[PDB]
């Protein structure tokens, strides 16, 4: 296996970083038994509410994100089996691709964001082909860990849902692709949120209707066509993450074609950057 | 060359804390604050004529090796200020004398096999090396940093420093290692060193050691320079014993648990 059973006298929570998903996120302290060192990780404590073989439940799906490999995606590395279970992980100093867009609303070229959109196809599709559901897929859940190098957390939000999710639980690797567009919203709308005032109850019925979101400000039609492909109601009509990996790169070459922005750090901050904080291949 | 350094304004950096020190300066601890940005990243700072300096530091930031230390900042302010990525176990002098009772066979030779590594990259690219300067990433992976009786005969006598000087500087380090951090000539004060090796038959053997290690050690220490082995033929023979450790003196779970944390570096 790859997944590290931890005990509680081994690691220690120092501060909390946000709530999320069926736990609390806590900025932690990994001891390693016998050494005098304290390794920065993070821990998410899920809800009290468990049962005797809900560790056998969390414990099988616990190894499966155990075994992930891309650079995009992201591994789960501990577990600590409590009365609260609780996750560890590595530290993502940047938080999430959210709030890191939206406190930085203009230091954000386009070739940023064309590039985000390429490495969150890349984690999506090593998902697909791992044949797993993400079912949660959003701007909040896209983690920076530098800010050339962002990576998908959370696997296994009515307004980033497909319509076939809301209508019947229907969640298929076509499901994300409609959760990918609502979240290439998020980032070229540098952090908005989606159908605003439209509360949740009714958000199936606009899309019954032919409402997808608006434009936003800063994308061509070639944008805009991708983000509502993603949203057609017949879900194997949707583009395929391999295909939105190979028109995003396209875009990426020549990124104010696509992208118009008003007003990506030399490979001497890049190698700074990597030497320090991100030394796996890509 | 250019694309692998290039940093300096204090507005980017602090020490904060201390970790012993060296000769050279020391190496307290310190947080590197990226432009812009909000987060706080650990770096260690070495505190210590600037075109001279920065030429140098160009050098030491262009090794590519697991085991060799790169160069990655330096403040051109105050004082000849380093910056790199921040070893939390310290150095390997400390670490093997901190825990000088369950370090096995294996973990001794693998060691040695690493800091080789390390010292035939270095002849490869074409002046020191000692416990104290062999960096601890995690307790599977040390890495050679930094740049009397560690120094070869011809060293001492007149200066003559070789990729073979080395292997003399890697033969100390060694019985460092196999005597859990011993002083070597403990005792032997001031200038004294080079009149005993000119006529001394090389430091004792450690308790640890069998006869095929403790040879090893010997021929590094030969007045023939030439004579003494290359660092190519000490990776292989302390593999060699690497396979068989309990001859010659964690779980997959738990290594995968370290270089995810800590050491997502090659291997
Ligand atoms: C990909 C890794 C994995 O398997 N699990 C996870 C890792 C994190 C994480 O590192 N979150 C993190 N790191 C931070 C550093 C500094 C500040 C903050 C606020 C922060 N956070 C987040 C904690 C909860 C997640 C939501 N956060 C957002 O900012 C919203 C997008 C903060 C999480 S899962």
């Amino acid at each position: 296996a790859l997944l590290r059973i931890l005990k509680e006298t081994e690691f220690k929570k120092i501060k909390v970083l946000g709530s999320g998903a069926f736990g609390t996120v806590y900025k932690g302290l990994w001891i390693p038994e016998g050494e005098k060192v304290k390794i920065p990780v993070a821990i998410k404590e899920l809800r009290e509410a468990t049962s005797p073989k809900a560790n056998k439940e969390i414990l099988d799906e616990a190894y499966v994100m155990a075994s992930v490999d891309n650079p995009h995606v992201c591994r789960l590395l501990g577990i600590c089996l409590t009365s609260t279970v609780q996750l560890i992980m590595q530290l993502m100093p940047f938080g999430c691709l959210l709030d890191y867009v939206r406190e930085h609303k203009d230091n954000i070229g386009s070739q940023y964001l064309l590039n985000w959109c390429v490495q969150i196809a890349k984690g999506m599709n090593y998902l697909e082909d791992r044949r797993l559901v993400h079912r949660d897929l959003a701007a909040r859940n896209v983690l920076v860990k530098t800010p050339q190098h962002v990576k998908i957390t959370d696997f296994g939000p009515i307004k980033w849902m497909a319509l076939e999710s809301i209508l019947h639980r229907i969640y298929t690797h076509q499901s994300d692709v409609w959760s990918y567009g609502v979240t290439v919203w998020e980032l070229m709308t540098f952090g908005s949120k989606p159908y605003d005032g439209i509360p949740a109850s009714e958000i199936s019925s606009i899309l019954e209707k032919g409402e997808r979101l608006p434009q936003p400000p800063i994308c061509t039609i070639d944008v805009y066509m991708i983000m509502r492909k993603c949203w057609m109601i017949d879900a194997d009509s949707r583009p395929k993450f391999r295909e939105l990996i190979i028109e995003f790169s396209k875009m990426a070459r020549d990124p104010q074609r696509y992208l118009v922005i008003q007003g990506l750090p030399s490979p001497t901050d890049s190698n700074f950057y990597r030497a320090l904080m991100d030394e796996e291949d890509m």
